[PDB]
């Protein structure tokens, strides 16, 4: 897989699939 | 699973599963 860490919605083909954190922010982990 | 983006290696019960990205940077995704 090759996921994304969005602070918006997943992609239209992404599933969100956990998060991921980054400098101490949550982002959302959006997978394909 | 349970996934998580890494800086290092997953951990022993974790399986590599491919990358997370975001601008400026990569990580590894590692799933339970």
């Amino acid at each position: 897989a090759t996921c994304y860490c969005r602070r918006g919605r997943c992609a239209t083909r992404e599933s969100l699939s956990g998060v991921c954190r980054i400098s101490g922010r949550l982002y959302r982990l959006c997978c394909r």
